[PDB]
């Protein structure tokens, strides 16, 4: 989408996942779905070093408006959770640098059950919206058919467009149809969205890690060529931080999202967040790699026998990523190859960076063979720039 | 087995899960095979608060010994690795008052492709054993046949009476049978054995746990009868402190092994295990439940389809321990019952401790409702005692 918007994939926080439609603020005040939980993630965000990272948007997903619209016909939210509105809401994000997001759903009702955003609603809620400020919408496909999605969406982006306030736009479009061509359009999701979930819903778990990461790199030929800046693959919010991931895993989903160009929309409770996963999370370089510029999804390039799993993405700079994964559940692993058995230049030399150690390689030549130990569930990254 | 020791489940650490086979110890000093790897261990049970705890024994698994017996015909270990000898590795065990144990398997090779111990070598291996000071040995079961191990392990179990000194006993023969009637008699196996494994080996991830958890209290009608003092049934190591599982994940696997009067051998590096993980395993709680005098195996009683499992084991003073298990990988999820729905006597009263938070209920009736929170892959683990 072409709206000057999401040149690097989107930073931020996603409420979803961790918080998801709890709506009992009378026993769980900082967990329900409140506008006290977005001022409190804004304030976290804003001076946890979140924010000098590129850490900006604050999003709301389902279970924030009222179970129906007022009279007018317009979305509110909930009127004992959300009580100053929304626009106060994102005049206080707002006030710290930060960007709001919200949610709605085309369709007849929102996935948990609130009101949808039907065809003849699309440009009322575009311009509630944008009245309230808001700087990122996601659009769920609930309740909706093929063909209404087919008008809707594309429908969405002209509303937004219209209200004249720059709104990152977030398409469930392809996930409601599967994911893959011929029923999915990539190029036109690119021309209309700035950002689609493809696939399932991440849950807390590594298997579901597992599932999302094997969905979309089996899948990368259909996927990989239509990322890009303004228009990015989502694989869906990061759980680091959160109950089902281990240390080394959380690890490893950081290094994939980064080599697949993800949005970074972390969904964890940033008040209680670990030393640990906060490091991971704020790690720069990872960081660096993940806003690279030319914005060129990675790939997986190697399935060993050894359940060992290599992945390659091009940055700028001539620069490149590599992440050496282990799917072995014995003991760390070593795994011995060269550059040059990668498919690098020949002759060549790189300054090699493990970008979660530090470590640095001063002149790794393509042909030289070299180890890498990786942990079960685990990875190792590197950031190579060539020599000259 | 009748020989006074293992009145409780063995507490200790063994070496298997976490370092497995590795003897490449030019590289991997501290992570290889070697006797250095023991006496570090050693020194870690006896200085950071385990060997209090009833931790106490330190036991080597399979790689140990050289690849072939000496001329002798005798079991020797391996010379660069473990150049003091065995004898030396226990009496520097012992004094810090802890226990040496080793591993052996009943066959022609033990699973790693180490010296194996033939029935013809049975009563010299149990003989070379008692005369280096062993004080537990896991026999393992690779390359023997059904008949063979029918006549090998009730023939350890002879030859180390023999020798005099009291060694525990851990048979691996109901898990090369399959683990269920009627290939696998558990009433022999109590006869002759301390502990048996009686399932797959435990792996360094969430699933393997779930895999063991499983088979084992899906069929807890021919195993749990079977366990007691002197004879327990064996779920293998507990993984906590290593790459595969969570911090909920963790203090499952702790609860749940807790329930089953299962050995609690932890298989992690103690010189780098984290504060987390070692304030699980210290848990003196628990550790008094686990380590309950009836020995009485607990049993899982409830499978909701909200996800929540529920376990009851019964314990001496006529107490009980529960412990309520989350598998939904969503969000903490609020479970309610009453203990009368449990199956507790009626008009009753408890005074409930939760085994990991400490907090206390003074006077639970029977009847009254009640609500506990779990998390994505975690328990609520309760210790309750009748009041009067
Ligand atoms: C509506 O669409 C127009 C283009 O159709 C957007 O204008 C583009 O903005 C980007 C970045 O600001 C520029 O690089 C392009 O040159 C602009 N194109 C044109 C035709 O001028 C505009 O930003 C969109 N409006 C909103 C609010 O999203
Ligand atoms: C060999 O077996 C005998 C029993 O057959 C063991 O002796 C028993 O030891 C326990 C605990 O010390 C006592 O409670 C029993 O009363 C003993 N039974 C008998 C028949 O005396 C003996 O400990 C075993 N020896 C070794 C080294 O394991
Ligand atoms: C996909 O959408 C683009 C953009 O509208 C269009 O040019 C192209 O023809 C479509 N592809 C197919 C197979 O319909
Ligand atoms: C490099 O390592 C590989 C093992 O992956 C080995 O086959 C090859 O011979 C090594 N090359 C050299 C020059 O040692
Ligand atoms: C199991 O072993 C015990 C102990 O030797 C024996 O008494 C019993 O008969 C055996 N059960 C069967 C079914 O063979
Ligand atoms: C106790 O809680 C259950 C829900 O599990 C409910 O059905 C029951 O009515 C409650 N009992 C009382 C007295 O509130």
């Amino acid at each position: 989408l072409e709206n000057g918007l999401a040149r690097t994939p989107p930073m931020g926080w996603l409420a979803w996942e961790r918080f998801r439609c709890n709506v009992n603020c009378r026993e769980d005040p900082r967990q329900c779905i409140s506008e006290m939980l977005f001022m409190e993630m804004a304030d976290r965000i804003a001076e946890d070093g979140w924010r000098e990272l590129g850490y900006k948007y604050i999003n709301i997903d389902d279970c924030w408006a009222a179970k129906q619209r007022d009279a007018e016909g317009r979305l509110v939210p909930d009127p004992e959770r959300f009580p100053r509105g929304i626009k106060a809401l994102a005049d206080y994000v707002h006030a710290r640098g930060l960007k709001l997001g919200i949610y709605g759903d085309l369709g007849r009702l929102t996935c948990g059950g609130y009101p949808g955003t039907t065809l003849d609603r699309v440009e009322q809620d575009a311009q509630t919206f944008a009245e309230w400020g808001v700087d990122m919408l996601k659009l769920d496909g609930c309740y909706s058919s093929g063909k209404e999605q087919a008008q809707g969406y594309p429908q969405m982006a002209r509303a937004l467009n219209a209200t004249g306030r720059p709104i990152v736009y977030s398409c469930s479009w392809p996930a409601y149809q599967g994911g893959l061509p011929p029923k999915v359009n990539y190029t036109l999701l690119g021309e209309i969205c700035n950002l689609w979930r493809n696939y399932d819903d991440i849950q807390d778990s590594w298997d579901s890690v597992l599932s999302i990461v094997d969905w979309f790199f089996t899948n990368q030929d259909v996927l990989q060529p239509f990322a890009g800046p303004g228009h990015w693959n989502d694989p869906d919010m990061l759980i680091i931080g959160n109950f089902g991931l281990s240390y080394e895993q959380s690890r490893s989903q950081m290094a994939l999202w980064t080599i697949m160009a993800a949005p970074l929309l972390m969904s964890t409770d940033l008040r209680t967040i670990s030393p640990s996963a906060k490091k991971i999370l704020q790690n720069r370089l990872m960081i660096q790699i993940n806003q690279d510029p030319l914005g060129i999804q990675g790939r997986r390039i190697i399935k060993e026998g050894s359940h060992i799993e290599v992945f390659l993405r091009p940055l700028s700079q001539a620069a490149s990523a590599l992440v050496f994964f282990s799917r072995r559940t014995d003991m760390p692993f070593r795994y011995t190859t060269s550059l040059a058995k990668l498919g690098f230049p020949m002759g060549a030399a790189y300054e090699v960076q493990d970008v979660y150690s530090g470590k640095i390689i001063s002149g790794l030549k393509t042909g030289d063979n070299f180890t890498v130990i990786i942990n079960p569930s685990g990875v190792v990254m590197w950031y190579l720039c060539p020599k000259a």
